[PDB]
């Protein structure tokens, strides 16, 4: 059985950082590309990062490029998404997904209309101008 488990979500002050992790199991990690996606209520799901465990290629849309960085640790079958300089509009459920990486390299198409093979259940990220009001 395949599982993708996201963790690292939370509620953070605007300008702050989070690090999401995607724990993968049940498939040959190095043969796949892992994408991070997000969906906020009222919007369509969108790709925020791609990393290929096969060729090391990465892709980020302009909305997050420079702020978010994906990395892969094959010893743990984990992919991370370091998110810096978070903005309120980055609030969303974040999902990780996997797709066979043979014959592809990371682009907007891979994390867009191409489709993924496996999906995680998602982790909530909330970015607040007044985080102190919630804890």
């Amino acid at each position: 059985q395949v599982q993708l488990v996201e963790s690292g979500g939370g509620l953070v002050q605007a300008g702050g950082s989070l690090r999401l992790s995607c724990a993968a199991s049940g498939f040959t990690f190095e043969d796949y590309a892992i994408g991070w996606f997000r969906q906020a209520p009222g919007k369509e799901r969108e790709g925020v990062s791609c990393i290929s465990n096969l060729d090391g290629s990465t892709y980020y849309p302009d909305s997050v490029k420079g702020r978010f960085t994906a990395s892969s640790d094959k010893a743990k079958n984990m992919v991370y998404l370091q998110m810096n300089s978070l903005k309120p509009e980055d609030t969303a459920v974040y999902y990780c997904a996997a797709v066979n990486a043979q014959g592809i390299y990371c682009t907007d198409y891979i994390i867009g209309p191409y489709g993924m093979d496996y999906w995680g259940k998602g982790t909530q990220v909330t970015v607040s101008s007044h985080h102190h009001h919630h804890h």
